[PDB]
């Protein structure tokens, strides 16, 4: 059994927000199984969606606009059209080949992700529109059997590290050095590996099992 | 300077959920302060809102009707209409009274809830009904600088107890005997009452400034 991760890239803010692409990644929790950055990203997937369909359906919000305008290049590289994009039907569908593909639990799987009342509605209000589509009104949608874990089962990685960390606003854990190595800027794929990496080396901490680096210990990529 | 928690009552589960009563609490987020059930219910307030004047605006789920249909009279009798009964933009600025009196930080303050993903969309689209009020437009809303607290200060109550009591699925927090005398099954007050003293023995216990009984108030379960 594993948990997974998620993380959307928005053009909005509401659950309509409009969306550029979606990593997701299913990694191993267990806290004596350290996996490494570069098969992390290798297992993961972005899929891309494309922006000028999904105009009157989703939603782009002037403030986010507004936002990504004020982004250097390489992060503009993710919002740019593709012959990769899918539609969010489509986008939905290569999502649930990847949930089931990876040995997700409908049941005891959790779903990690920053942000857990951003990315989480945004999946939820896709997923209901394979259902929209098929012509079920809006007060009788029901998507609790359509779901990658339970909705008891969401978690907050904020919340989870600071937790571990017991630090108050400790929301990114200090990693060993060089295990940033590879890292990429504005990859969506490159953020789940880290927040995946740092969540386990939070609850290795937190056990008993391993040394938190000293300053110059530490990857620099990881401190923030 | 406090931190605050929340929790909403519902006939739906977007963020256009027709909502039934909201309850806030103020609380005490440092972990040598141990607060009583009794001294958190009374500083809570419920809000509760006009159902009636919701609808064609909010949403009405059939699973969550079907839901309250399998529930206890008891715990149905939170949804009968009321003579304390706001409509949601009253209810917004009743929170909002709320939340600037009780010693909250715009920038360092903590919300919390269970469901992160459910109490929180739903506030935060009642507080964007502020602005559909000022006549702005879907695409530009913008409730930055209307919010308890910012998006980054959220909190999960399950990561945070399943966090701090190192044991998977573990969400609620076992309590010294008697701590939650006074418990009441369908209080929304109550039940954020509850949440705000497991979290703050899971803290203790986590850090290790009390022990954890095996012989507890028989509630936390």
């Amino acid at each position: 059994m594993f948990d997974f991760i998620i993380d959307f890239e928005t053009m909005g803010s509401g659950e309509k927000a409009a969306v550029i692409d979606l990593a997701v990644i299913a990694f191993d929790p267990n806290p004596e199984v350290v996996e490494t950055f570069d098969e992390l990203v290798s297992r993961g997937i972005k899929i891309k969606f494309d922006l000028k369909s999904q105009k009157g359906h989703r939603l782009f919000t002037k403030s986010t606009i507004e936002w990504w305008k004020n982004q250097s290049p390489e992060a503009r590289k993710n919002i740019a059209p593709s012959d990769e994009d899918v539609s969010t039907i489509d986008g939905i569908a290569k999502f649930n080949d990847y949930i089931n593909a990876h040995n997700i639990d409908p049941w005891k799987s959790q779903g990690w992700c920053r942000g857990m009342s951003f990315d989480f509605p945004i999946l939820v209000d896709l997923i209901r529109d394979i259902q929209r589509l098929n012509g079920v009104s809006e007060n009788e949608l029901d998507t609790f059997k359509l779901e990658p874990c339970k909705f008891w089962n969401q978690r907050d990685i904020r919340t989870r590290i600071e937790a571990l960390l017991l630090v108050r606003d400790m929301t990114t854990c200090p990693l060993p050095k060089g295990t940033l190595d590879g890292f990429v800027a504005h990859d969506s794929i490159h953020d789940c590996a880290k927040d995946i990496l740092m969540m386990k080396y939070a609850l290795r901490y937190a056990m008993g099992l391993e040394d938190a680096p000293s300053e110059e210990e530490c990857d620099p990529l990881s401190l923030p």
